[PDB]
Protein backbone atom coordinates (compact mmCIF):
# COMPACT_ATOMS: atom_id res chain seq x y z
CA UNK A 1 0.00 0.00 0.00
CA UNK A 2 1.57 3.25 -0.97
CA UNK A 3 1.28 6.16 1.47
CA UNK A 4 -0.21 9.51 0.48
CA UNK A 5 3.29 10.97 0.47
CA UNK A 6 4.53 8.29 -1.87
CA UNK A 7 1.51 8.86 -4.23
CA UNK A 8 2.31 12.58 -4.29
CA UNK A 9 5.83 11.78 -5.49
CA UNK A 10 4.57 9.52 -8.18
CA UNK A 11 1.99 11.92 -9.48
CA UNK A 12 4.34 14.88 -9.27
CA UNK A 13 6.61 13.27 -11.81
CA UNK A 14 3.80 11.93 -13.78
CA UNK A 15 2.49 15.42 -14.35
CA UNK A 16 5.86 16.26 -15.93
CA UNK A 17 5.40 13.25 -18.32
CA UNK A 18 2.05 14.50 -19.43
CA UNK A 19 3.69 17.44 -21.13
CA UNK A 20 5.29 15.22 -23.70
CA UNK A 21 3.41 11.92 -23.50
CA UNK A 22 4.55 10.87 -26.97
CA UNK A 23 8.28 11.47 -26.53
CA UNK A 24 8.25 9.58 -23.31
CA UNK A 25 6.33 6.66 -24.85
CA UNK A 26 8.83 6.42 -27.75
CA UNK A 27 11.81 6.44 -25.42
CA UNK A 28 10.29 3.88 -23.04
CA UNK A 29 9.26 1.38 -25.80
CA UNK A 30 12.59 1.82 -27.53
CA UNK A 31 14.43 1.13 -24.31
CA UNK A 32 12.20 -1.90 -23.66
CA UNK A 33 12.85 -3.27 -27.11
CA UNK A 34 16.58 -2.73 -27.08
CA UNK A 35 17.11 -3.97 -23.48
CA UNK A 36 14.86 -7.01 -23.92
CA UNK A 37 14.42 -8.03 -27.61
CA UNK A 38 12.04 -10.80 -26.78
CA UNK A 39 9.57 -8.10 -26.04
CA UNK A 40 9.66 -6.69 -29.57
CA UNK A 41 8.69 -10.12 -30.90
CA UNK A 42 5.30 -9.89 -29.16
CA UNK A 43 4.26 -7.06 -31.53
CA UNK A 44 3.57 -8.24 -35.05
CA UNK A 45 3.01 -4.45 -35.66
CA UNK A 46 6.66 -3.62 -34.82
CA UNK A 47 8.81 -6.69 -35.32
CA UNK A 48 10.00 -5.27 -38.76
CA UNK A 49 11.97 -2.59 -36.86
CA UNK A 50 15.60 -3.74 -36.78
CA UNK A 51 17.45 -0.57 -35.67
CA UNK A 52 16.89 2.14 -33.17
CA UNK A 53 16.68 4.66 -35.96
CA UNK A 54 13.89 2.76 -37.60
CA UNK A 55 12.14 2.64 -34.21
CA UNK A 56 12.54 6.34 -33.68
CA UNK A 57 11.11 7.03 -37.20
CA UNK A 58 7.93 4.89 -36.72
CA UNK A 59 4.88 7.00 -36.21
CA UNK A 60 2.90 3.90 -35.40
CA UNK A 61 5.35 3.07 -32.52
CA UNK A 62 4.96 6.66 -31.29
CA UNK A 63 1.15 6.25 -31.37
CA UNK A 64 1.31 3.05 -29.34
CA UNK A 65 3.55 4.65 -26.86
CA UNK A 66 0.86 7.27 -26.17
CA UNK A 67 -1.73 4.47 -25.83
CA UNK A 68 0.40 2.77 -23.23
CA UNK A 69 1.20 5.83 -21.21
CA UNK A 70 -2.32 7.17 -21.25
CA UNK A 71 -3.53 3.86 -19.78
CA UNK A 72 -0.82 3.82 -17.18
CA UNK A 73 -1.50 7.46 -16.28
CA UNK A 74 -5.17 6.68 -15.72
CA UNK A 75 -4.12 3.83 -13.36
CA UNK A 76 -1.60 5.88 -11.37
CA UNK A 77 -4.12 8.66 -10.83
CA UNK A 78 -6.47 6.16 -9.08
CA UNK A 79 -3.79 5.75 -6.39
CA UNK A 80 -4.29 2.05 -5.92
CA UNK A 81 -8.08 2.05 -6.50
CA UNK A 82 -7.57 0.85 -10.05
CA UNK A 83 -9.51 -2.42 -10.28
CA UNK A 84 -11.80 -1.17 -13.15
CA UNK A 85 -8.81 -0.04 -15.16
CA UNK A 86 -6.78 -3.27 -14.74
CA UNK A 87 -9.47 -5.80 -15.49
CA UNK A 88 -9.43 -5.17 -19.09
CA UNK A 89 -5.63 -4.65 -19.42
CA UNK A 90 -4.92 -7.88 -17.58
CA UNK A 91 -7.45 -9.77 -19.62
CA UNK A 92 -6.15 -8.63 -22.95
CA UNK A 93 -2.45 -8.89 -21.98
CA UNK A 94 -2.80 -12.43 -20.60
CA UNK A 95 -5.13 -14.03 -23.03
CA UNK A 96 -4.79 -12.08 -26.36
CA UNK A 97 -1.37 -10.51 -26.34
CA UNK A 98 0.29 -13.33 -24.30
CA UNK A 99 2.62 -11.07 -22.32
CA UNK A 100 4.34 -12.63 -19.34
CA UNK A 101 4.47 -10.79 -16.02
CA UNK A 102 8.19 -10.56 -16.26
CA UNK A 103 7.84 -8.38 -19.37
CA UNK A 104 5.80 -5.97 -17.25
CA UNK A 105 8.77 -5.88 -14.92
CA UNK A 106 10.91 -5.02 -17.93
CA UNK A 107 8.70 -2.16 -19.15
CA UNK A 108 8.69 -0.91 -15.50
CA UNK A 109 12.44 -0.66 -15.49
CA UNK A 110 12.32 1.18 -18.84
CA UNK A 111 9.63 3.62 -17.50
CA UNK A 112 11.83 4.30 -14.43
CA UNK A 113 14.96 4.86 -16.52
CA UNK A 114 13.21 7.34 -18.89
CA UNK A 115 11.80 9.30 -16.02
CA UNK A 116 15.15 9.60 -14.38
CA UNK A 117 16.67 10.79 -17.73
CA UNK A 118 14.03 13.37 -18.42
CA UNK A 119 13.08 14.57 -14.87
CA UNK A 120 16.02 14.25 -12.62
CA UNK A 121 14.97 17.13 -10.37
CA UNK A 122 11.52 15.61 -9.64
CA UNK A 123 12.87 12.04 -9.69
CA UNK A 124 15.39 11.75 -6.93
CA UNK A 125 15.67 8.62 -4.88
CA UNK A 126 12.46 9.22 -2.85
CA UNK A 127 10.44 9.59 -5.96
CA UNK A 128 12.29 6.61 -7.66
CA UNK A 129 11.34 4.37 -4.72
CA UNK A 130 7.72 5.54 -4.75
CA UNK A 131 7.41 5.01 -8.41
CA UNK A 132 8.97 1.55 -8.02
CA UNK A 133 6.36 0.82 -5.40
CA UNK A 134 3.56 2.08 -7.66
CA UNK A 135 4.74 -0.11 -10.55
CA UNK A 136 5.13 -3.12 -8.23
CA UNK A 137 1.51 -2.62 -7.12
CA UNK A 138 0.48 -2.55 -10.81
CA UNK A 139 2.32 -5.79 -11.47
CA UNK A 140 0.97 -7.42 -8.21
CA UNK A 141 -2.61 -6.68 -9.17
CA UNK A 142 -2.17 -7.71 -12.76
CA UNK A 143 -0.33 -10.99 -11.61
CA UNK A 144 -3.42 -11.82 -9.46
CA UNK A 145 -5.72 -11.57 -12.51
CA UNK A 146 -3.30 -13.62 -14.59
CA UNK A 147 -3.32 -16.28 -11.87
CA UNK A 148 -7.19 -16.29 -11.87
CA UNK A 149 -7.08 -16.85 -15.60
CA UNK A 150 -4.36 -19.56 -15.62
CA UNK A 151 -1.58 -17.49 -16.96
CA UNK A 152 0.57 -16.63 -13.98
CA UNK A 153 3.02 -19.48 -14.80
C1 LIG B 1 2.70 -0.42 -18.52
C2 LIG B 1 2.51 -1.56 -19.09
C3 LIG B 1 1.50 -1.54 -20.17
C4 LIG B 1 0.38 -0.85 -20.40
C5 LIG B 1 -0.30 0.23 -19.56
C6 LIG B 1 -0.16 -1.31 -21.65
C7 LIG B 1 -1.31 -0.86 -22.31
C8 LIG B 1 -1.84 -1.32 -23.52
C9 LIG B 1 -3.10 -0.87 -24.15
C10 LIG B 1 -3.98 0.26 -23.50
C11 LIG B 1 -3.26 -1.55 -25.31
C12 LIG B 1 -4.36 -1.44 -26.28
C13 LIG B 1 -5.68 -2.02 -25.61
C14 LIG B 1 -5.43 -3.51 -25.20
O1 LIG B 1 -5.18 -4.32 -26.13
O2 LIG B 1 -5.57 -3.92 -24.02
C15 LIG B 1 -2.05 -2.43 -25.36
C16 LIG B 1 -1.85 -3.28 -26.49
C17 LIG B 1 -0.85 -4.21 -26.63
N1 LIG B 1 0.18 -4.45 -25.74
FE1 LIG B 1 0.39 -3.41 -23.94
N2 LIG B 1 0.70 -2.36 -22.19
C18 LIG B 1 1.72 -2.53 -21.30
C19 LIG B 1 2.77 -3.42 -21.43
C20 LIG B 1 2.91 -4.28 -22.53
C21 LIG B 1 4.12 -5.03 -22.66
C22 LIG B 1 5.34 -5.15 -21.71
C23 LIG B 1 3.94 -5.66 -23.86
C24 LIG B 1 4.84 -6.56 -24.69
C25 LIG B 1 5.98 -6.99 -24.32
C26 LIG B 1 2.72 -5.38 -24.48
C27 LIG B 1 2.16 -5.78 -25.59
C28 LIG B 1 1.05 -5.36 -26.22
C29 LIG B 1 0.56 -5.82 -27.47
C30 LIG B 1 1.20 -6.84 -28.32
C31 LIG B 1 -0.65 -5.06 -27.78
C32 LIG B 1 -1.42 -5.03 -29.05
C33 LIG B 1 -0.68 -3.97 -29.99
C34 LIG B 1 -1.29 -4.01 -31.37
O3 LIG B 1 -0.92 -5.00 -32.14
O4 LIG B 1 -2.13 -3.05 -31.62
N3 LIG B 1 2.09 -4.50 -23.58
N4 LIG B 1 -1.17 -2.28 -24.27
Amino acid sequence: VLSEGEWQLVLHVWAKVEADVAGHGQDILIRLFKSHPETLEKFDRFKHLKTEAEMKASEDLKKHGVTVLTALGAILKKKGHHEAELKPLAQSHATKHKIPIKYLEFISEAIIHVLHSRHPGDFGADAQGAMNKALELFRKDIAAKYKELGYQG
